[PDB]
């Protein structure tokens, strides 16, 4: 019976992932496929509110989309964008490492939704590859903001007790995705931390002297020394073959409404669109909410924009 409420705007699949768990989803209305991650309120807390509340203030290209929040007096559930490519921690696993070329396509996106969540005043805190799923254009999708404002990808300062600390985590990021390991690690908690607060890690024969030195700006101890994220977005590694800096502006507005989504909608609402408009804009993340964005999906995705009543 916790079930109840999510069942009359969704029919449920697999669960994928467990242990929060994440369940495989169609939305009704739409027929579009989305993941439902479904937590326990009493096995736990405050952790989630967190990531709630980023995610309904968060809107990006690159971050995995919140469609939905429903509430129940056990459950949480969580109607996320759905990512069929899986992790980037499996991919790298696959690969064993990725290429300069490959690691730059990729390292692009993370830069892009990183610099926009600084630019909306937040910090991740927590970015790792299992934190980076392919949707299925092959696009990254940024999750999990519920330690924002992993040891191994933690910066020193961090560690020691907020926008520096995520250009670290980027630069162990950067580091594993050219060598399929992590530049600092250990079995034991406090060896790792002292490797992390020497800052010396292996420099593989593989790695260009571009590369090398792009890590070296990131992976700075000091966080006043290590390049900013302002300096990041048009580096010289990261501009190699595109000639362009990296686009972090959202596209998926807040504000601008998609004039067919909204035509639509007002017919299922019999109402004038107008009405429709300034319904859609209050962003309540409720049915409202995951429909609207998720007939915007429908659109990109090449589709018509069509409502199933
Ligand atoms: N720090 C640990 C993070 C916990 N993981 C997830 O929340 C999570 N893992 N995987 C997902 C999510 C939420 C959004 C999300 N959308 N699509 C997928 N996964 C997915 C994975 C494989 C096939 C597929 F169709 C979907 C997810």
């Amino acid at each position: 019976k916790d079930y109840d409420e999510l069942l009359k705007y969704y029919e449920l699949h697999e669960t994928i992932g467990t242990g929060a768990k994440v369940k495989l989803a169609c939305h009704i209305l739409t027929g579009e496929m989305v993941a439902i991650k479904i937590m326990d309120k009493n096995t736990l807390l405050p952790r989630i509110k967190t990531e709630i509340e980023a995610l309904k203030n968060l809107r990006h290209q690159h971050i995995c989309q919140l469609y939905h929040v429903l509430e129940t007096a056990n459950k949480i559930f969580m109607v996320l964008e759905y990512c069929p490519g899986g992790e980037l921690f499996d991919y790298i696993i696959s690969q064993d490492r990725l290429s300069e070329e490959e690691t730059r396509v990729v390292f692009r996106q993370i830069v892009s939704a990183v610099a926009y969540v600084h630019s909306q005043g937040y910090a991740h805190r927590d970015l790792k590859p299992e934190n980076l799923l392919f949707d299925e254009y092959h696009k990254l999708k940024l999750i999990d903001f519920g330690l924002c404002a992993s040891l191994a990808y933690a910066a020193p300062e961090l560690i020691q007790g907020g926008s520096e600390a995520d250009v670290w985590s980027m630069g162990i990021l950067l580091y594993v995705l050219m060598c399929g390991f992590l530049p600092f690690d250990d079995d034991n908690v406090m060896a790792l931390y002292k490797k992390i607060m020497r800052g010396k890690y292996d420099v593989p024969k593989w790695l260009s002297p571009s590369s090398i030195l792009l890590l070296q700006q990131m992976l700075q101890v000091d966080p006043k020394k290590r390049i900013s994220m302002k300096n990041l977005l048009n580096h010289p590694w990261i501009m190699q073959d595109y000639n362009y800096p990296v686009e972090w502006q959202s596209k998926n507005p807040f504000i601008h409404l998609d004039d067919d989504c909204v035509t639509e909608l007002s017919v299922h609402h019999r109402n004038n669109r107008q009405t429709m408009e300034d319904l859609i804009s209050l962003w309540q993340y409720d049915h409202l909410t995951a429909t609207y964005l998720l007939l915007l999906a429908k659109k990109a995705r090449g589709k018509p924009v069509r409502l199933r009543l």
